């Protein structure tokens, strides 16, 4: 009888059925349409629910949670452009990993291409960009509960990674007291409601063969190149590399501790480049690496064999080389493919790393952004974790500063986009209940800006480092044309963050040295809330100071 | 020869075809892949060049530059989820109409799916949105100037309305000297580089054929209802609905003066709908009706025949009434059914209008939005033209005032989203030049903030009024639940706006009363800058005073 009850009853089913398959944090953006799924999540005790007003936003704040917790994260929004913001937060879940389940409430078939209020045509709107994607009907208790909860089942279960798009249908009415429309059709799935499993369990494993001629490979003058993996991966890593006796180049993203910092710098000497062409094999672990030599020497070298373990799909080697791809998890692969202590082949790099990072210790003293990366290792907080932007503070902390092996990095380098850095910081926060670190440009802090709005709730301190220098500094970096790099590439806004600050009631300091810095932090640390501090630097000393390292190193 | 060079002559070509169908503005973004477009704009002088750093505000400007000039609009951005953030935009142009041409840079096909970095699958990554997608192939001298600038002119050509999503990889290098790789490529165009013309004229017209028996229905008693359209349209369509004696009823967006004020009140009027029982065709000249009850009059009434005349394409009516859909210019419309001077037949519905705006005007002193709405008429900018939010805004001005004919309303009714409100409102004055009245709600001013940069730069006064009533207090008037409307629903951020102001160096007024109101606006419209004018009122009195009119004007 009653069509709001009933349309209560379908989504209770699909909530609850999330809930057999990891899924606690519910991210929800508010509407009308959408209140089906919202009230079933709003009464399941299963859930922890974070809110936000910008669904953009709220899909990089589900974002930074998955990425963290490595569980499934739902999220609910109304039909309409409220779904298309997902996109960006979709995009990269469907590079990275990161297991989104996007709840949409859409409009009934009746109301589409009909001119009605806030109705588009939603499926198939994320086009190739979702792992998985369920078009729910029109609900009717003549489409038995097994079906729907059978449906969501399949999706998460035989789910790699990436986003899942599940297109939730539902008609008016949509508010009224619950009656018992659809109870008897629920109670078909008998004591499945009282269970902590999945109706159907359907959960087949995607990895790679042990490679049985490994114990011949690992024999020959091999590199060990570290991307992106978790903290704990990372040091298993950095005993691995070292007991093969390769050398191991390693990402700011690897947390391997880099044991010859300093890479995108001493890559780009000719004596580096000259030892590593007697490499056999390449053995890569990760992905998205992030320096500019890095991905250049990768391109160029010619390797017998260059292999990529990583625990995402599909090729991950944008040079092509003959080779391996292999799916694995990277703990998991290093038990199966084990080093045997063998005398390190390498002897020139070690010394060009070291002279390397001496270069960079040389120019420590002035307060600028590539100083600061340089030193970010000083100001990680204890037992923290570090979030880093894209653009210039990603590539300076990778060529300038040697992170601490197993430290926590979390970052968005799938599409590297500027669009969600500060949602996706706090998410990444609330996550682990860890103080948290994060780093961004100023142009990025603008992007998200309403995101401060969520950084107003952190479980532990998060200190936000805004580094301005006018632009989109990076433009100065690359060999853009000076006559239209101002206007139509650099961007300056010519702003400062103080009152953004003010305005959401957080902390703020303009550090105008490195002793009213430390002081800054000393002062950050004490409270579980977000202090904004703005790092005001002159446009291009960053970039020019990586050129000049660059230059330098090279004649080493 | 150079990769860099004819990656510009290529982009040179696509640019300038768009010159060719009325593209004056173009809405760029930063990035590098962009470059060979982005420098191509930049030399091409046809062209007025607007910038941003957020590509969601980006599309919203665009998308107001050419609702209002009704010229198609072209928007460069970078690869990667920069071109995400065009879906909002480009979905509400797919509905109101808006010309928006997207080009979007994307990785050369090798760079695709092979873990390169800002690189993602775009073709076809807007689904069925856009109105034509064009996939542009990896840039060759093998294929002739000819086929790409016929494709673009195709594409151009026959856009009756909607957005345009132009793909277009390049592959590195992006950058170096011009030197006269692809000149002679370019120069097989001949002479129509000198031309104002199109390469190929394709440009068939869409349009619904006269009506027949137009003068045995204009005889018949009929009803008049008024969407959105043109402010020329809106007196062109009061006076034929005068001339012909059927009641109008008019929409805040048709600009027709609504000679029957308060229809969201006297529609819920019994005797309303009784009278209007009579009615035996229903002719109707645009769309996206605002209130719910001229909204579920539509759905109730049973006409002989129901007719939606209107510029944009497809079923506009949401309840499915046997009658006709015609496709028209609406000016072109009605000369080609001109109206019979006939007796008026309704008598009840004019008293019951008067009666209604008495009980709005009994209730105009309370300093609240309500009140607002209902006296915004008293506030207009002398040749001026208002924006009008979404959510409870829209619909306040809709029920409670009475705006004057040929006044210049503008909108984001289509999909009615809260995400582009500001950025759009900045396109919307920068494309006229006019004095701009702007009114938002709190969550929407929140949404887009990071727009205000974009108010920075107005032509002529503009004036930003924020209602801040804590919430979205639209779900105040829907029969949300009450326990978990707060959290769920509303979701208050409990903000004010005098720092997102003072962020941008813009005026700023929190006035208590009338008479501060009148001083601000007064102040206000001196210079051609943005002024933010924050309303603070009591957050559910405005869906109160709407609830309550509603009661005592149903019971007259
Ligand atoms: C949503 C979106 N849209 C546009 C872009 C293009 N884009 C970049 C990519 O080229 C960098 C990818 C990467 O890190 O590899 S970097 C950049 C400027 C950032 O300025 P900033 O925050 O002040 O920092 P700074 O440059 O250090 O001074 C832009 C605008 C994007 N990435 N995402
Ligand atoms: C991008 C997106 N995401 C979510 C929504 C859902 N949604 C609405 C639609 O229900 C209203 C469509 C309409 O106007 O017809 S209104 C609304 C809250 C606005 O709050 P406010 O600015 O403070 O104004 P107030 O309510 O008057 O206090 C939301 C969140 C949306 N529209 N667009
Ligand atoms: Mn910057
Ligand atoms: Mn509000």
């Amino acid at each position: 009888m009653s069509v709001s009850a009933f349309n209560r009853r379908w989504a209770a089913v699909i909530l609850e059925a999330l809930t057999r398959h990891g899924v606690r944090h519910i991210c929800i953006a508010p509407g009308s349409r959408s209140t089906p799924l919202t009230l079933a999540a709003a009464e399941n005790s299963a859930f922890i629910h974070h809110t936000h007003f910008d669904e953009r936003g709220l899909g990089h704040l589900a974002l930074g949670l998955a990425k963290v917790s490595k569980q499934p994260v739902a999220v609910i929004v109304t039909s309409g452009t409220a779904v298309a913001n997902l996109y960006p937060a979709l995009i990269e879940a469907g590079l990275t990993g990161e297991k989104l389940i996007l709840l949409t409430a859409d409009r009934p078939p009746e109301l589409i291409d009909c001119g009605a209020n806030q109705a588009i045509r939603q499926p198939g709107m994320f086009a190739s960009h979702p792992t998985h994607s369920i078009s729910l009907p029109r609900p009717t208790q003549d489409i038995p509960a097994r079906w729907l909860v059978s449906t969501i089942d399949h999706a998460l279960g035989t789910l790699h990674a990436g986003g899942v798009h599940i297109n939730c249908p539902f008609a008016e009415p949509l508010y009224g007291e619950m009656d018992d429309t659809g109870l008897s059709w629920q109670q078909r799935l008998g004591d499945w409601w009282q269970d902590d499993k999945p109706w159907l369990r359907e959960a087949p494993r995607l990895e790679s063969e042990k490679q049985r001629d490994w114990f011949f490979w690992r024999q020959k003058r091999g590199v060990v190149v570290a991307g992106r993996m978790s903290a704990e991966e990372g040091k298993k890593v950095a005993l691995w590399a070292q007991t093969l006796g390769w050398p191991l180049i390693g990402d700011v993203l690897s947390q391997t501790g880099q044991p010859l910092p300093c890479a995108d710098l001493w890559l780009g000497n000719a004596k580096a480049t000259s030892e590593l062409q007697q490499a056999q094999i390449v053995v890569q672990l990760g992905s998205s690496l992030t320096g500019k030599r890095l991905l250049q020497w990768q391109a160029s070298c010619e390797p017998e064999e260059y292999w990529i373990v990583d625990d995402i799909e599909g090729r991950l080697d944008p040079a092509h080389h003959r080779g391996r791809r292999l799916i694995a998890n990277i703990a998991d692969w290093l038990e199966l493919h084990p080093a045997e202590k063998r005398q390190p082949w390498c002897v020139e790099i070690p010394r060009l790393a070291e002279q390397a990072m001496q270069a960079v210790i040389a120019r420590r003293d002035a307060f600028g952004e590539a100083q600061l990366a340089h030193r970010i290792c000083d100001y990680l907080p204890e037992q923290g974790q570090l979030f880093v932007g894209n653009s210039l503070v990603v590539r300076l902390i990778d060529a300038l500063s040697q992170l601490p092996a197993g430290y926590p990095v979390y970052s968005n380098r799938g599409a590297s986009g500027i669009d969600g850095l500060l949602s996706t910081a706090a998410g990444v926060q609330r996550a682990s209940g860890k103080p948290t670190l994060a780093i961004v440009g100023d142009l990025s802090a603008l992007y998200d800006l309403n995101a401060l709005a969520l950084l107003r709730q952190v479980s532990a301190p998060l200190v936000l480092i805004v580094v301005n220098n006018n632009g989109g500094q990076i433009f100065s970096l690359l060999p853009t044309p000076q006559s239209e790099r101002e206007r139509f590439y650099l961007m300056p806004q010519n702003v400062h963050f103080e009152h953004a600050a003010a305005m959401f009631e957080l902390k703020y300091h303009r550090p105008q040295n490195w002793q009213e810095l430390e002081t800054a932090f000393a002062d950050a640390w004490r409270t579980p809330t977000t202090t904004v501090i703005e790092m005001v630097v002159n446009d291009t000393d960053g970039a020019q100071t990586l050129q000049q390292l660059l230059a330098q190193v090279s004649h080493l």
